[PDB]
């Protein structure tokens, strides 16, 4: 079962940096904090231990993690160890996602978190990777604009991306809590963003908003992710649109989002045979990986080896990729599939 769900070659396409990290790296790096007195070892251990990650605490957990996790070094760090775990379970093509923050009194830009990250993809050994322009992994990334944002913020972090085309930058996320912000402040952006030709892939649904799903949709990215709270004239438009959604099984399950597997929606648009790519979203915070979200799929629909394979290759077409490394992922893929019968 697990075996070969780990052996296949897999795409991620949600997976939000801080939301990967190892335990073992949070606790270390909690512990390293307090011994220099910046927090309560035992307090922030506790919150790590206890927060039920519910939509509401999921945040708050965010905020104590960038206490921990927002300086260049560590920032590096995850980058490569993130790389490294997605890799280890057979991911072939990975769009990393991450919020570019800016903290002046380490002297952090938004420009230098993402030359932390770049050079986190540069320290990478255990695996081969392809990042610019033994198992190998191809990683591109995504810039998240944070709902908690301005416009004029959200800007700034549509120009570095576009900026750092060169080094695998490929698209531009909205992300953040949903309960915050208004998506007229970050249209703008997006809507620069995408007439600059970044792909665009927006949290769409995460908490009841009929308003803002139909705008989003009526955007027109090239991704959303989520999907948890549409309605059915918004699953009749993203239908239409042929928009792929990023599903995020063990996430939606946990913040009570979806009220289980075997109602999540992920089932009907399978059936329907509308685009979606099983995602992590949060590896480290939900304790899972890209192959237990599989497990689950396979599970909960009851597919074969076969149309697993299928549908792992089919997620392809949705990368922000260049067309050479779909090109080489269709390889990768074709010369996988006899394997997987
Ligand atoms: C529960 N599902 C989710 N919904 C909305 N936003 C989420 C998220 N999971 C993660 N993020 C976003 O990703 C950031 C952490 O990684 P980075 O600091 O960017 O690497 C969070 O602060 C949040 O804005």
């Amino acid at each position: 079962h697990m075996e070969w769900i780990q052996s296949l070659p897999k795409i991620e396409l949600h997976a939000h940096l801080n939301g990967s990290i190892r335990d073992s790296t949070l606790l270390e790096l909690a512990r390293v904090l307090g011994e220099k007195g910046v927090i309560v070892f035992a307090d922030v251990e506790h919150v790590i231990q206890k927060n039920d990650r519910s939509l509401v605490e999921v945040f708050k957990l965010f905020d104590l993690i960038h206490k921990l996790t927002t300086d260049h070094k560590t920032v590096t760090r995850i980058t490569r160890e993130v790389v490294e775990d997605f890799a280890l379970e057979n991911v072939v093509y990975l769009e990393l996602r991450t919020t570019p923050k800016r903290s002046d009194s380490i002297g952090m830009s938004k420009r230098s978190y993402m030359e932390a990250v770049i050079q986190g993809l540069r320290s990478v050994s255990e695996v081969d990777i392809d990042f610019v322009t033994r198992k190998k992994i191809y990683v591109r990334l995504l810039l998240s604009i944070d709902r908690r944002e301005t416009t004029e913020s959200a800007m700034e972090t549509v120009k570095l991306a576009l900026e750092m085309r060169d080094v695998g930058v490929v698209g531009i996320d909205l992300s953040g809590n949903p309960l915050v912000g208004e998506w007229s402040t970050f249209l703008p952006a997006l809507q620069y963003a995408k007439d600059n030709d970044l792909h665009i892939t927006l949290h769409c649904g995460e908490v009841p908003n009929p308003k803002e799903i139909q705008a989003m949709l009526d955007f027109k990215p090239h991704r959303i992710g989520h999907a948890c709270f549409f309605k059915d004239e918004d699953w009749t438009k993203l239908k239409s649109f042929r928009i792929p959604v990023e599903i995020c099984l063990t996430s939606n399950i946990v913040t009570k989002s979806i009220s289980s597997i075997d109602i999540h929606h992920f089932a009907d648009l399978y059936n329907a045979k509308h685009p979606l790519i099983l995602c992590t979203n949060d590896f480290g915070v939900f304790s899972t990986s890209l192959s237990n979200e599989y497990a689950l799929a396979v599970r909960s629909l009851g597919l074969s080896k076969s149309e697993t394979f299928a549908l792992a290759r089919a997620a392809i077409d949705a990368t922000f990729a260049e067309d050479e490394v779909k090109q080489q992922l269709r390889f990768i893929f074709d010369s996988a599939s006899p394997e997987h019968v």
